[PDB]
């Protein structure tokens, strides 16, 4: 299946000019968990603001452009980045907005971090109907010495 | 000679107990290149908030109670935070807030990373005298794909 992880502030927000402003560890960790040994799809700007392949996972970049990293696979296509993952359970996308856009359809399964940042955005993560989702996990989290804001973690899953 | 490095947002307010909203990779870079090899003093708080010792430096913990790791050295005085440091060219004292008073009358040398946050906070960096303190580099710098916030670099010498 696909399935879509994203980090969301309030509004839906999933992107900035700039990067976000909250140091979130928690998050990277429970990131890395659910993509572990998994291929992550993201777009070319994604993979830019990392700035490296993330270590034990099938990085592929989807974009119509000529790949400038050896390390990773670049696609052009939805279906293309589909294939290049094979014959895998589970097929993370990290985004970002149309990224997330074209892979909401065929996505099964949510993995979201709601982040308590009242921040304005540049990109957001596209309405999904509440009603074609069922939350089979929920866990919030206060802010901490280690994170600067609240969270809570959660995985819906279609109806 | 004691200096005193902090990151500080608008109104000189600095970090209490939890992470500040802002996420600076060039300044943890501007405090690593700054503290490595050095003496490094700091309160209870900024420990929890690092979560381990600092590699390439002697981590002082100044604290009223007792020690929890043992790769630390803790001491309960100002005077004592200075006989651990030995006698080196210089101590970096850490912060936060407490230990950035009771040190700043002893100080020769700030390290400040002014950031354009607004942040609420009731913890602020010391008053520093202007007419007592001069300014030797001040570098600006825009925020980018891996920098939240624009940011400064300053270093004022007691004079
Ligand atoms: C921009 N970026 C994209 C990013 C960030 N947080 C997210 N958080 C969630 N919930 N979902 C996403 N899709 C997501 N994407 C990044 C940045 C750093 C790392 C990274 O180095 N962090 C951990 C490891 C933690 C660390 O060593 O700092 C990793 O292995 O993924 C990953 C993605
Ligand atoms: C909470 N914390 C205290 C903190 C943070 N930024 C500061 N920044 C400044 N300018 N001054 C301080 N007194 C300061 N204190 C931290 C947190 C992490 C690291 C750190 O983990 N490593 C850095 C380098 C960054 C890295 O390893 O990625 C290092 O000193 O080696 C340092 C200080
Ligand atoms: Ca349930
Ligand atoms: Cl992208
Ligand atoms: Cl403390």
């Amino acid at each position: 299946m696909i399935s879509l992880i994203a980090a969301l502030a309030v509004d839906r927000v999933i992107g900035m000019e700039n990067a976000m402003p909250w140091n979130l560890p928690a998050d990277l960790a429970w990131f890395k968990r659910n993509t572990l040994n998994k291929p992550v799809i993201m777009g070319r700007h994604t993979w830019e603001s990392i700035g490296r392949p993330l270590p034990g996972r099938k990085n592929i970049i989807l974009s119509s452009q000529p790949g400038t990293d050896d390390r990773v696979t670049w696609v052009k296509s939805v279906d293309e980045a589909i294939a290049a993952c094979g014959d895998v359970p589970e097929i993370m996308v990290i985004g970002g907005g149309r990224v997330y856009e074209q892979f909401l359809p065929k996505a099964q399964k949510l993995y979201l971090t709601h982040i308590d940042a009242e921040v304005e955005g540049d990109t957001h993560f596209p309405d999904y109907e509440p009603d074609d989702w069922e939350s089979v996990f929920s866990e919030f989290h206060d802010a901490d010495a280690q994170n600067s804001h609240s969270y809570c973690f959660e995985i819906l899953e279609r109806r």
